[PDB]
């Protein structure tokens, strides 16, 4: 095979790449070790930031999303008995996020990819990356019983955190950054109506806790739980229970209850790599960075990572102005850096960590406190939260 | 589920681990993310030292190795027309090395443990290691479709080049060492009677080429090619006349050839990672260190990181000298490093390297000459072939 752009994986960063390539006219494989079922196997969640509602109409992928996405203006941080809002909407001067999950979005590029037969290779086995310091650089992998090769001009790892392709870089250029949390989310699906119509972070010295939601009929809730903890020990009647335990009373006696869905419980941790790219290889989404679930910024990240890595390939196909792509890492890390820390913040805030002394605990009530009392402090929330402005390159 | 020893992956090192611990009385528990068939599936060969005999042998798993091995006194290495033999047995004292399949040795080893009954979950899916540095570590994974906990004592990881358990240790604590040669290896097997009873290394202007055998009616040849190469290119007819080419007449004359069971390329490099143990997680085999095929080494690096492991875990279980895991990766370190060396001169004076000028030929040429035609600098090869002599810890 032969192609301009190869793309490593099939998730969210590689369809979108993909799709915005597409429309541009540049040549684009994407080579996919799982299957189409099992991609969209993964229950993931989303709350997009206005850049990449945009970078989603832009790839003409948006309809769906449009039609069955959840437009919120605001959010409300609960601490102390008390609800605070945060008017997105307001402070930020017309922004919004959209509450419309990451497995519908990947859905919908697959639907729109699969329908303008651009190229797509699923079960592509033992993905390998050649020569990408040269300026032929190619990749090999194996189907239906066969070895095949794809020659490109540029290679885009889009394989998530445990992909090939970061693997592919020699360790001596790269530097990992880290952090596990001490905690994780116990999550619970539910078709039962929303609590509220927009999302509820609480904080409560029995810990975290989160309402949210995916329909007028489905609401998606989370409470935070110890690493050893195990979601068979944790029957619906004991989440609702303690879910009600730590939001207002206002709130969890208006809250409707069901059967769950699904449950489970996954942790909160950090990752960032530096740089993200090495020869003709450009790491984007997952594959070069992870954050917590806390501020949402998983999704928009492997999107601004996308935007960013299509606007230089732009300006080396068209402008001829190739060099500009060594500006990538640099690009993509500033804002990246940014939404890890404004995710540990709020991770920091609305959790309760272990073994935490009395003056902690009082420091973290005055951050809310402070924040959610201060006209300045509401904005530096709200400009995160709907997503800092994307830097323009050069 | 509850253990002493942990052990992630169940291919040689996993296996022969675990089957050590099992004569030991040390109750260990294997997890792997495949099937026995498909373990089985991977096709290895094996040049086994010393060291690794007598460890089968003391893990009670020697029987089929006995009568199907082939025992080597020698090797020989062939260049400028001639051959020259190395006689291990004389030059070691009477060590010799076993010609039997890596492939072979996990198979044994796996009916060895499924006769006795000792623990082993194949499709373990998505293990992940926890509380490495607490006293209590534990690993989960999926299995029939539910989440399982193992708790343990230590935990071996023996999960190959990309497995979890080198990724389960936080980068900053890690240093990596590595080299990718700038050639692969197109192998051939087939149902034919090998050329010479003992090995055959050959050094040729065309490049490296090497003759082995798995019996009297199956043998096993290589030639090295470029990175780029295709095996699709290569027919057998095309295999055998560039093999003869590489080889000197007199053995050329009398190879006998035929269709192939078999044919890839693979390539050479070498890793490193430093140290090979965190808090209760200690790597092994393929999971810490890689090295190129020249010296046959890969598989007896797993063996004896191995026996190192498990005689540390005796004194710590039966001495009560628990400190002297610490001294684990020291240990190891001090023989891959040597093992890695050994290689890394086999490499370099058998095969062409690109674009290497002439001061750099007669270099390489003289490096064989006065290696074979000295009893020191052929008892550096010997010592060093049939395995150097493991280190007895303290
Ligand atoms: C339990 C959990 C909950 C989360 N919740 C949130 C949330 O609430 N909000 C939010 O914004 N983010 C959340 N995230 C993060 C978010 O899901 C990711 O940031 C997003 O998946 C990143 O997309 P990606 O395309 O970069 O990577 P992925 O979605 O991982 O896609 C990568 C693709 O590459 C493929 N691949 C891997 N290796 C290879 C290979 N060798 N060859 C070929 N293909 C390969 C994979 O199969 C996969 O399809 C969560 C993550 C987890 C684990
Ligand atoms: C093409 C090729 C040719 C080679 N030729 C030679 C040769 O001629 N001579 C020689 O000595 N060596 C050779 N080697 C090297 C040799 O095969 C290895 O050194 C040996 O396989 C190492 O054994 P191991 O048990 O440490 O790792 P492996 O054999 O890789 O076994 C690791 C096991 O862990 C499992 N695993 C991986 N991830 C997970 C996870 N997340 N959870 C659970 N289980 C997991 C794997 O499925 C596997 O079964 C070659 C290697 C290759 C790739
Ligand atoms: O199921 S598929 O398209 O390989
Ligand atoms: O095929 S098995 O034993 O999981």
């Amino acid at each position: 095979m032969k192609t301009q752009v190869a793309i490593i994986g099939a998730g969210p960063s590689g369809l979108l790449l993909g799709q915005l390539l597409h429309k541009a006219g540049i040549d684009n494989v994407i080579l996919e070790r799982q299957t189409p079922d099992y991609v969209l196997g993964r229950i993931r969640a989303g709350v997009l930031e206005q850049g990449m509602v945009d970078l989603l109409r832009e790839a003409g992928v948006d309809r769906r999303m449009a039609r069955d996405g959840l437009v919120h203006e605001g959010v409300e941080i609960a601490f102390a008995g008390q609800r605070r809002r945060i008017d997105l909407k307001r402070l930020s001067g017309g922004k919004t996020v959209t509450v419309y999950g990451q497995t519908e979005v990947t859905r919908d590029l697959m639907e729109a990819r699969e329908a303008c037969g651009a190229t797509t290779v699923y079960q592509a086995a033992e993905v390998r990356l050649h020569d990408l310091q040269g300026e032929r650089p190619y990749v090999t992998f194996e189907r239906d019983g066969e070895r095949l090769r794809l020659d490109c001009d540029y290679i885009a790892g889009c394989d998530g955190f445990h992909g090939i392709s970061r693997q592919s870089i020699p360790a001596e250029r790269l530097k990992v950054f880290e952090r596990v949390y001490p905690f994780g989310w116990l999550g619970l699906l539910a078709d039962t109506p929303p609590v509220s119509h927009e999302l509820i972070y609480a904080n409560h010295p029995r810990g975290f806790a989160l309402c949210s939601q995916r329909s007028a009929t489905r609401s998606q809730y989370y409470v935070q739980v110890p690493l050893s903890e195990k979601v068979e020990d944790w029957s619906d009647e004991r989440f609702w229970t303690e879910l009600k335990a730590r939001l207002p009373s206002e709130v969890a006696e208006k809250l409707v209850t069901g059967p769950s869905l699904e449950k489970s419980i996954a942790p909160l941790r950090s990752f960032v790599v530096e740089p993200m790219q090495h020869g003709r290889l450009f790491l984007a989404g997952d594959a070069a960075h992870i954050v917590p679930p806390t501020g949402a910024k998983g999704l928009n990240l492997a999107a601004s990572d996308v935007s960013t890595l299509y606007r230089l390939l732009l300006k080396a196909y068209r402008e001829g102005r190739g060099e500009l792509l060594e500006r990538y890492s640099a690009i993509c890390l500033r804002r990246i850096w940014k939404a890890e820390r404004f995710s540990w913040w709020m991770t920091s805030v609305l959790h309760r960590f272990p073994d935490t002394d009395a003056f902690s605990q009082r420091i973290q009530q005055t951050e809310l406190e402070y924040y959610l009392g201060s006209e300045a402090g509401l904005a530096t929330i709200a400009e995160n939260y709907v997503g800092l402005p994307y830097e323009e390159i050069e």
